[PDB]
């Protein structure tokens, strides 16, 4: 879904953002794996859908991986 949504609209027309989007990872596909967003970046479960870390931190990619 989010995937289908997300690459439709990258796909067509010049429109190719993620920020406010459903965050879902390849891996499995599914919105509740990880949540990065331009201003903020949490992560997620799978089993039900809830937060595993903090949210406050420079970058994404920096805190997700340094510890979600």
């Amino acid at each position: 879904k989010c995937l289908a949504e997300h690459h439709e609209k990258s796909k067509s027309t010049h429109s190719q953002v993620g920020d406010d989007i459903p965050k879902c990872n390849l891996a499995s596909g599914y919105y509740e794996q990880m949540q990065c967003n331009t201003q903020q970046h949490w992560c997620v479960d799978p089993e039900s859908g809830t937060a595993l870390g903090e949210r406050r931190s420079g970058g994404c990619t920096e805190a997700a991986r340094d510890h979600c």
